[PDB]
């Protein structure tokens, strides 16, 4: 089977991932934050996602990925798929940084997906260290031509999510790019072309996310190029 790992850092909405895999017809295979490298490393893996969580990833004794682990994905050209504790887990191992969010998000939340052409659909840019425009707001940031391939299809440039997170990524990872933001989060997701890294702020496998599934069939058919 074409398996897509999914590591758990300790969420409550944990098992709605195995649900939105199962949805969609996909072998999933479920390991631990601490998942060592002997136990992955002869597994048909075409994917991992790394799950939300309570815990502060900037806090002592917070589940982490091994960096011995995290860097075999890249090096085996294994895309990787972070959603809320999982991306800021992706930040942290790649020189990014997270602070407590000036304002904490819970519930569903419209987020806007960001390119290079529709940034003037932020009509919020002073939220964010008072920024004159939408223009000057995103001249700090690496942003594409074309729509995520993760959100290949969704009909609106505004995509309904569940949020539910006290943090946020402050600095973006290594040459990322930004690929959406919020009322409330600045860098809501954000995305690596050459290592195929895709992170998310809110929570897709919950149903309050409608788009949710959608993103679920990108990562795993158009993105780790799985069979059914």
């Amino acid at each position: 089977y074409d398996k897509i790992l999914v590591l758990n850092f300790g969420s409550q909405y944990f098992h709605l991932i195995v649900k939105r895999l199962n949805n969609i017809k996909i072998f999933s295979e479920t390991k631990d934050y601490g998942v060592e490298l002997k136990d992955i490393k002869d597994m048909n893996i075409k994917g991992v996602i790394l799950s939300g969580g309570p815990y502060s990833v900037t806090e002592a004794g917070s589940p982490h990925l091994k960096k011995e682990v995290f860097e075999y994905f890249l090096e085996k050209k294994i895309p990787i798929f972070g959603i809320c504790y999982g991306m800021q887990e992706i930040a942290v191992q790649m020189n990014g940084e997270v602070k407590k969010s000036k304002t904490s998000e819970y519930g569903c939340t419209d987020v806007n997906i960001l390119r290079n052409d529709n940034i003037n659909n932020i009509t919020y840019c002073r939220n964010f260290g008072d920024s004159s425009s939408a223009m000057d707001l995103y001249s700090n940031y690496k942003l594409m031509n074309e729509t995520c391939c993760l959100f290949e299809n969704i009909k609106s440039d505004i995509t309904t999510v569940w949020m539910n997170h006290n943090d946020e990524v402050t600095k973006i990872p290594e040459n990322f790019y930004l690929v959406s933001s919020s009322e409330n989060c600045l860098i809501c997701s954000i995305y690596n072309k050459e290592y195929n890294i895709y992170g998310v702020q809110y929570h897709p496998e919950v149903y309050e996310s409608l788009d949710g599934e959608l993103m679920f069939y990108n990562f795993a058919y158009n993105i780790c190029k799985c069979k059914k």
